[PDB]
């Protein structure tokens, strides 16, 4: 059907249909007569994973072959969404198994559907590890993501009475046709024990072992033949385990608890021990991986020109004193060689600078668990604080800051500081960051070592956030400039001059047009949920946060309720509001904001004075599959975390890239965002960084906007009185009172000028033609944000190794 | 190579071998350069599996078709061992794989040993289902095997210092390519909640759901294109199960932990919870299916001519109440109705008299967990015992003993019972044990019923017992009579006119030699253990069990070790005694048993005066692969019970299939092997079981057998001092203690006759040709003992179903 979906050549297709036949007989033991749809996905599913296999053993066998340096990308999240649709589109066989399909009568979008998310992973950061993974195939090098095979991913997320829910995504019930599974390569994992010292130095015994079993699962580059190897690792018990016998056999069970389940808060700290034994299991089976490959090549000086790993955040800094745990007790290399090695090979990404999101864990957990490494951690601290001594004597407050070892009722490991002194670079992930960085937590840091710090602002790969979910866009760019923006995202800026082209602007205005319908009957479909398609889409979704403001968003609706209430027969732009986003289980206040946004629905959506002029949809379940829907839909980008706050931010540009505008305040990318699109091109508001600062100095007074605004007021004695909650009157006392009293974000300090924003987003909405040459505007200048440019930085400037676009042969 | 093995056709080879290498690419992901074995045998493995799949659908459609009455075998056992060969023997494939294989380089025998046994049953009653299920499709019987897939079979067993030690089987650790998980199936388990009244009757509420996965593995008949189902199923937690979020994850694993592992007491009841869990799991998930199946066909009358279940002993006798609570809660038929229908659906098969062997659930427990069967079970007790009072009036005594409720400090149900009033047929396993039930303990209910009562004596399947582990003996006895015995066992008749054959004589001992050679090479390779091949090889190998007097072998085997000692230059015929079988965890005497045969070994096998005319092998690890390759190399087979207590045994069927004579007691199947080859070419010796009743009045003293023979109590004082274990000088004082004072199993009675009888087989080895003779004689008259006779037996004169040898279309 569509151009940039490939050839459905005569051979092609006969043979995609006979082994879609061939699997569904062998493969599933199903015949025509019985089969359903799940089991014509999964023949599907099968038929595209044999045309990568190939391609994969070559790939593995060319880099065994030629040896080039490794990257090593280590993770505890990898946000996937599903395989089938990003396979096909990277193997250019979309058009194909279209064909192919409807030629067995069945529809390829319907079977897509089937497919479950591997949700192994929280949010932007897990998901950035994915875009990742998929622009490091496209860009030829040799890359591995290593993390771990959860068995249940974040949990689905059900709305009763308006209350999140939780249930455990059990998303193998039906099998994963994309990994393959490696017992051969099993590997030993240790566990607590004690520290002996002989003659010949330290040694680590009676350790529990718990057995690491990898999982590969292929990574296609872009229409260049590379497929890569994401190896993820379960948990098992060994055989002697424990060896009642029944009870000895059932308690294989606590070892294999290790890779059960992700962790699901996102940027918030919980030290419990199961977490750092998942930290500790996919470094300590990954760095055995490591070695075991460098050893196929006695001499590690050369280790660094051969392996680099990146630390996705704090998550796998155990890597660290790991590598010279294998390095000084297996290898004898002497301390200050093995350090050496060490730095030269590890580098560290931070994603935030929340307080409560820093992992410091308390040292009796690190002393039970992994007493060696506790050893090695002391003395990397002490030798690292004499080099700040030498080099700042006498300033022993910069010693207690500094230092690895925080002191207090409970010492901690501060784990954002080990991983400086141990990385010969460390990177924020956009510009403003990065600065915020120097200037504040890590200043002490940069001071001492300047040359460590690094910016590689974020990106998201095209293939997904544009071609799979937006082939209407694709198509009609692509018709004017060609295929090559899709490996090469900058080509984008052509787009410009087609600004004043009234085809081109009313081909844009379509495939908008087309995606609200596409997705407004997806609401009603899977949801019974009813919405004006000619409304404007105001879409905010991304974890619930206190620092992303959702509540900032909430505070505008019921403003727009409140005016129609108080002049129902004037005019306004109507709009449909979704906000959705997973709240951690137990963020109370995360699941009272979901509370409060249905509640505003209730009342919103059945006054029928509104009519169909205000909608507040929460949407339920959002992941990266419902990102794939709803992004294209989307024609106004919330991006309104307090300045400062958001390190990045990639929900961005993904809606950047798909043709919705940004109301955003300058934090994290948006900044280089509206520097790409221009400032006119983009609605921003509110406090600057430098604004928050001047703020939290005199104080924050959130009675003195409350006392001065009386649309304010009115909202606040709405909330408080129970007008959202007749039965509960005082059901949301706690955020009336957090957003008087205790508001670390200043959702009042931004109130004003957030609304006047709104208000200049509704006034261009009204002006169709304008507002379709603002989005064009922003379409075209989106190149930078592609995370191919993103994994080219790091290669170059980090990693020390060379891009390149061409072909392995077929 | 071997005619009975197949053809090796051009064109089948060709097709072989590029399927195997589409599946080492393909399936496997592996290229021929670093494939390992393990690799190959997968691919093997899975090219195999492919000649079935089309056959397995075409069987199940063609059931679906025609609808004929469907059997269920029900079984918490099926011991399947492996999988590979017996497919490719039913398949008539094996020469053409052989073939395949040695053109790409490979030898398809040590591919063959890298498969894991199924074990997932414990001795005779899980490897009698096993034959069963290869017998009824062999036979075209509409047949389906339910169970459990447990996640860890058997233990493997270790000797460590002379003592079994335990290991978890983990067999599933590289995969199962035979089994297809059918999610889709999936089907809910109801346990505790209690019992509500309603207008309309009772109501099971409040109950904890676990979930039943099927898997299905294909079962194929000897060349007739039949592909039978054994269907096994899993335990899975519900989604919202429990739903810390983390903790409520973790804990589904009490869910799940049902289908978790094996228990492995083989006759002796342990009451433990999990168990009874496991109990009504399978017949819970099965009786949904089969009346799912039914229902595809309101009408319950004819539910007796479309479907047979057979109880595998009282493990899935909660069958007979589920199948009430169904059709009365559930269907709302009338409590008579759905009697006669379950009464006559249902028959039990016992395996047992042995009083510590049969099952009676404590009440508290039904009552916690299965608190509506416990209603219907009492329900069943009082009409039961009313047609009890109606037949014999006045006859307390015989309520109290038949009802199906026992007395006592806790009262308890008697299982047996419940399956007899529940059943239109109750089975022995061997004539003699048909018997004893009558006249013993279930004599009450053979006088009210007698006609339920009936003998099927057990068989084993002449495929995996001769023509899978003994090709050359197959092939010998295949040139003089063809090729049809394999299934229609009779014929081995025909081979009783080859008596006086020389050349036929000579092929039957040079079989046996190989063998020997075979083994004896398969004993130094793989455990470093030295024999001498020129020996009688005299073999005992099942369960370690008390009744089955292991104990009077090691007293044998220490008279021949002291009368070499005294008269060092006297001849004797030079044996190679092999013992071996697994000993339950808390069976303590079993282990002890276990400990005395490798102490034994400790003297015997050093002993520089012995030379190499008596060694003692303790055969580590017994279990269905290891019974492949000891039985066929076996010249005596022990079948040494005490009259009386081994119900029909088995294994003395497959020595005797496989050309090794027999030295036993009158006890079980026995009988009818001797009644068959004629008492004069059998070692028979001993008690029978009228000679233990009279020794059990007079009371067993067996203080008198120690006072008369010298042999006899030379061997207990060498036990006592510590002649066997030197630094433990009271090892075996649990032993000796045992054996003078609290012996079950009357050792010392028959020691004298067993003695005597094993000097007639010395005797005979003597001359080889008249050994030879012998054994031709057992060989020609082994035909009854093949479980396709029992099985036509089961189906004409249980399932009301006729037998049938037709092909169905290739
Ligand atoms: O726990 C976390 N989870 C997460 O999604 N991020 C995000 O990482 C994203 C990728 O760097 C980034 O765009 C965004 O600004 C961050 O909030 C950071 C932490 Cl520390
Ligand atoms: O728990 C058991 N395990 C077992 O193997 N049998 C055997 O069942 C075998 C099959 O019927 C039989 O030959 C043998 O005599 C029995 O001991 C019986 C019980 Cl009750």
């Amino acid at each position: 059907q569509i151009s940039v979906r490939g050839l459905a050549g005569v051979e092609n297709v006969t043979e995609l249909k006979k082994n879609f036949n061939r699997h569904l007989h062998f493969t599933l033991v199903k015949d025509r007569n019985v089969a359903t749809p799940r089991d014509y996905y999964f023949a599907l599913a099968h038929t595209v994973r044999d045309h990568l296999v190939g391609r994969w053993i070559r790939t593995q066998q060319h880099y065994y072959e030629k040896d080039p340096k490794r990257i090593y990308y280590l993770s505890l999240e990898f946000y996937m969404g599903r395989t089938l649709q990003n396979t096909m589109v990277n193997l250019a066989l979309e058009n194909a198994c279209d064909e192919a399909t409807y030629q067995l009568g069945l529809d390829m979008e319907e079977l897509e559907e089937i497919e479950e998310d591997a949700g192994l992973g929280n949010g932007g950061l897990g998901r950035l590890a994915a875009c990742f993974l998929d622009s490091m195939a496209t860009l030829g090098l040799a890359a591995y993501g290593y993390g771990i095979r959860y068995e249940f991913g974040i949990f689905n997320q059900k709305i009763c009475g308006g209350w999140q829910m939780e249930e455990a995504d059990d998303w193998l019930r039906y099998g994963n046709p994309w990994e393959k599974a490696r017992p051969e390569f099993t590997l030993p994992v240790h566990f607590y024990g004690r520290v002996e010292h002989t003659s010949q130095g330290a040694k680590w015994v009676d350790t529990q072992v718990v057995l690491a079993m990898p999982y590969d699962t292929p990574v296609p580059g872009y229409r260049n033949n590379v497929v890569n190897t994401m190896r993820l690792w379960s948990a098992k018990a060994p055989n002697d385990f424990n060896l009642g016998y029944i009870q000895a056999v059932l308690d294989r069970n606590l070892a294999e608890n290790i890779s059960r389940v992700l962790y699901p808060n996102d940027n918030f700290f919980e030290g419990k021990e199961l977490r750092l034994k998942q930290e500790y299991f996919v470094v300590a089976a990954t760095l055995q991986d490591i070695i075991r490959r460098f050893k196929s090549s006695t001499n590690f000086d050369a280790f660094p020109d051969k392996v680099a790993i990146q630390l996705n955040d704090t998550h796998p800094s155990l890597a660290i004193p790991e590598l010279m745990r294998v390095l000084v007790d297996l290898e004898r290399l002497d301390w200050d060689k093995a350090w050496e090695v060490t730095v030269k090979t590890c580098a560290y990404t931070n994603h935030t600078v929340l307080p409560e999101a820093l992992e410091r864990w308390p040292v009796h957990l690190l002393e039970t668990l992994l007493p060696r490494h506790l050893q090695i951690i002391y003395e990397i601290n002490q030798r690292f604080l004499n080099r700040v001594a030498a080099a700042f004597p006498g300033d022993v407050d910069r010693l207690r800051r500094m230092s690895l070892v925080e002191e207090g009722a409970v010492k901690r490991i501060n784990m954002a500081h080990l991983c400086i002194a141990g990385s010969h670079a460390v990177n924020g992930v956009a510009r403003i960051h990065s600065e915020i960085l120097k200037k504040t937590i890590f200043k002490d840091f940069y001071e001492l070592e300047p040359h460590k710090f690094q910016n590689k602002t974020n990106g998201i790969t095209p293939r997904r956030w544009l071609v799979l979910c937006n082939p209407g866009l694709a198509e009609i760019i692509a018709e004017r400039i060609g295929e090559e923006y899709i490996s090469d995202l900058d080509q984008l800026r052509k787009l410009l001059s087609y600004v004043d082209d009234e085809a081109f602007i009313r081909d844009v205005a379509k495939v908008k047009q087309e995606n609200k319908l596409k997705f407004a009957a997806y609401l009603e479909r899977e949801y019974k949920v009813h919405i004006n398609p000619n409304s404007l889409f105001d879409v905010q979704v991304k974890r619930i946060h206190e620092y992303k403001r959702q509540l900032l968003n909430c505070l505008h609706v019921i403003t727009l309720y409140n005016r129609i209430k108080k002049e129902p027969n004037k005019f306004v732009v109507p709009r449909t509001v979704m906000i959705g986003g997973k709240a951690a289980p137990g963020y109370h206040m995360a699941k009272m904001i979901i509370k409060l946004i249905t509640a505003i629905g209730d009342v919103v959506n059945h006054d029928p004075v509104v009519g169909d002029r205000l909608r507040v949809i929460f949407l339920e379940n959002y992941r990266v599959s419902l990102a794939e829907k709803v992004i294209p839909a989307a024609d106004l980008s919330e991006q309104i975390s307090t300045a400062g706050t958001e390190a990045s931010g990639t929900g961005n540009m993904k809606f950047m890239l798909n043709g919705a505008l940004t109301i955003g305040t300058m934090d994290g990318a948006n900044v280089e965002m509206a520097e790409e699109a221009g400032e006119e091109n983009f609605f921003i508001f509110g406090m600057r960084v430098e604004d928050v600062d001047r703020l939290d100095q005199r104080g924050y007074n959130a009675q003195e906007y409350y006392d001065r605004i009386p649309e304010l007021r009115q909202i606040i004695e709405q909330l408080s009185s129970g007008f959202f909650s007749p039965k509960q009157p005082d059901l949301f006392k706690d955020i009336v009172n957090m957003l008087m009293h205790h508001d670390r974000f200043k959702v009042f300090a931004d109130y004003e000028e957030y609304v006047k924003c709104q208000e200049r987003v509704s006034a261009l909405y009204k002006n169709p033609r304008e507002w379709t040459r603002m989005v064009i505007r922003n379409i075209a200048t989106s190149g930078k944000f592609s995370s191919d440019r993103t994994i080219a930085q790091y290669a170059r400037e980090i990693w020390g190794v060379e891009p390149s676009r061409q072909r392995l042969p077929a």
